[PDB]
């Protein structure tokens, strides 16, 4: 399945991964433009 998390202010990419025990690096592995990490944007957490 694909995880979708909305990055809110105070939310960090790596910190968000911790919420699902995932590897945000893998997130940066499938995504090449993480510039969409804005306060209110969703993010792919294919990370396991």
């Amino acid at each position: 399945d694909s995880i979708t998390y909305r990055v809110r202010k105070g939310d960090s990419l790596s910190s968000i991964a911790k919420r699902h025990g995932v590897n945000i690096k893998d997130v940066m592995r499938w995504n090449s433009d993480t510039a969409n990490l804005q306060p209110g944007d969703k993010l792919t957490l294919f990370v396991k």
